[PDB]
């Protein structure tokens, strides 16, 4: 699980 953002 890799999550990038805001």
């Amino acid at each position: 699980a890799v999550a990038a953002g805001a």
